[PDB]
């Protein structure tokens, strides 16, 4: 019945404002009421062709909190592990399947091999990675109560940066959002990313420094320029400090004190998408 | 208590039609009707001393269907003295081991000192694999209605193909059966299989290509010759192509595709052998 | 009363007596009747960042004995890990609990810092502290001796580098009158520190030559294995188990005397005692099951 019953969840860009709306939404439902026994008989593959520990922990659990079993790989190192192949039997084994591969791509071909079996891709290469951009998504309604008309900061290297480019997109299918980028010359935003808010007429605008941002910002995602604890003293009461993880040198751990930081609750936050993602998917009827 | 009851499972040939038969209408029974709490309180260890991905995937599953609870390690019992001792404490903790173990000897040693909890071997070196054997029986019973009275074709390495060994075994043991290897020279049938087939006077006979035989054959199971679409065209319609993976080159995608193609199928029914065997171990009378 | 709801285990030093006994108590409890389902619904992660595979599987076994699920890693090789101060800033907004073993020392503790209000259960934090280990130790020289106090125990082997043993003596000395006897390498002896406490706890304490010359007093036999990979380079003559312990050393064995081992054993514990009566190391192990049992139940539930 609903929506994304029995869909693949392969990128962010098959999901529309309605989706992304209909994820969040469950995300908070079943934040405020647990549904232990949601999918009691169903046994989830969780694939981790790449090691990825705290997407893995994390998908797992919310697994567990919504009553299924879960069987799976951690690395493919240490395995016995076509690509194509291994998909066509895992898909007899079980429910669903939730993978993490090196190559980009490899979730979308998964999908050609599974059957009617849903495919939740949990990264593909660097490529797309549909999860992190629905907790990112969640945090920031949570946070900010909206997901329009919002100033909406991206730090780091916006070249290479995936989630900063998953979150832009997402982003763009709201209203009024404004966006800052930060970063430097050398790894800057993509033009197609710049071509793509032009297109939705919205504004964006480039800064060599977080300093120049900081008074007006809501939302300050940063990636691996680097945010202190002092930098934040015009920051606005209800701006956030958000992070895909892992950090490094980039925030400051003095930064973890203040009432702004906020990427733990944020990762925290991926348990309510993933269960949200896997209750959509797995159940026809929807999350009362 | 089924005459399986807290029996180990070494080697198939352990078992006897009687066996077969209840483990085969066991796993019908179970590929029907699920019994998710069978084995609740339960726990079960899955010890893949050497990595099999897809044996183990299958097999957890198997246990998770049944409720049981899931403990063990996915690669790593180098020594048969720390060996034993490991499979001392082992047995202290769980309901029943299930092993793969790349050391011929290991499975049956593990049982000296399993206590009272069963051992169900999961490959034992690259010798005895009674789940691979049990799940081939029970795609063939399942797809012809029946074990006896079948033409089965074999193809591939029938020279150090244990599986095949096995299945042929095992199949002899059935009436009206006839059997055509397909093999090149070096890798053809072992003499003493051919003795067996004789001391029974099961038919069999050798051919150069899959083509010659097609029209008769029931059941082609491949190892690895390159088995095309084309090759099919006389096939019986209710002949089935077997293999218990992986497959490389033997296989041409385009069977995949057609009606024929059951190795997946195949590789799916191992959830129910799996689960067949651990039911009639661990539990006492599953009434059908 | 339970006083050991949501706290974090991270040392024996931090339990008393009456903990120990709540735990043993508990253990004991759940082995009559197991409570299939105490935990239902909670999420524990185990996270062997150093792997350790026996443990692993028993404290994993225990979670499940309590109807626990269960999320983890065996290893931090076969893992993509970033501090263990973000990660456990991470895990602890999933889980219900956390149980940890480190390569490091003070890892455990440096948890408890991160984890909110998440417990953190240590199960081996370097060459430090594996409070488990020796509750189930307790809890078994309880059960086959029917008490704690006024004892001859027995220490045999790497006391150097047997932390266990460490730990088991001074949870033993909370205890009233035990009595200790000392089996080492010249080199691999018992610490001062260890010593020096018994002392000031006026708790007698000898050491041996050999396992033979104290076969006719002890109660428990608690043999141990050397830790080659600790020993220094002026100390790898050592290596090769300098006591070992056969069947026929318990010819004058008290009846019910119990041999331990928190395994697992290289050469010191010949196969042939195996099948003796005084054989405990197994049973031992198995205790390993309803020990971690109460102290999850312990620290995950407020009622007893
Ligand atoms: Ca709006
Ligand atoms: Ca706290």
């Amino acid at each position: 019945a609903n929506p994304l019953y029995q869909k693949h969840i392969i990128s962010i860009n098959d999901l529309s404002r309605d989706d992304l709306n209909l994820v969040l939404a469950t995300a908070a439902k079943l934040k405020a009421n647990p549904q232990p026994e949601l999918l009691k008989h169903k046994v989830i593959a969780s694939c981790f062709f790449e090691a990825s520990t705290r997407t893995r922990l994390s998908f797992e659990t919310s697994m567990h909190r919504l009553g299924a079993s879960v069987v799976g790989f951690s690395d493919s190192a240490n395995t016995s592990l076509t690509l194509a192949d291994t998909i066509s039997v895992i898909s007899t084994y079980v429910d669903a399947i939730v993978m993490r591969h090196p190559q980009e791509g490899a979730a979308r071909l998964a999908t050609e091999f599974s059957g009617n079996v849903p495919v939740l891709n949990a990264g593909d290469g660097s490529n797309q990675h549909p999860t992190q951009t629905l907790l990112d998504l969640f945090t920031i309604q949570e946070t900010q109560g909206r997901l329009d008309n919002l100033h909406v900061a991206m730090v780091g290297d916006l070249k290479y940066g995936r989630t900063v480019h998953s979150l832009t997109q997402a982003l763009a299918k709201f209203d009024g959002n404004r966006f800052y980028f930060i970063a430097p010359d050398a790894l800057a935003m993509p033009q197609y990313i710049l071509d793509m808010l032009d297109e939705k007429g919205i504004a964006w605008s480039l800064h060599s420094s977080i300093e120049e941002v900081m008074a007006e910002v809501d939302i300050l995602y940063m990636t691996r320029f680097v945010l202190r604890a002092s930098d934040l003293h015009n920051a606005k009461a209800n701006m956030k400090v958000l992070h895909p993880l892992p950090r490094v040198d980039e925030i400051a751990t003095d930064v973890d004190k203040t009432p702004h930081a906020w990427y733990f609750q944020q990762a925290g936050n991926g348990i309510f998408a993933r269960q949200a993602l896997l209750a959509l998917v797995l159940n026809r009827d929807l999350v009362l």
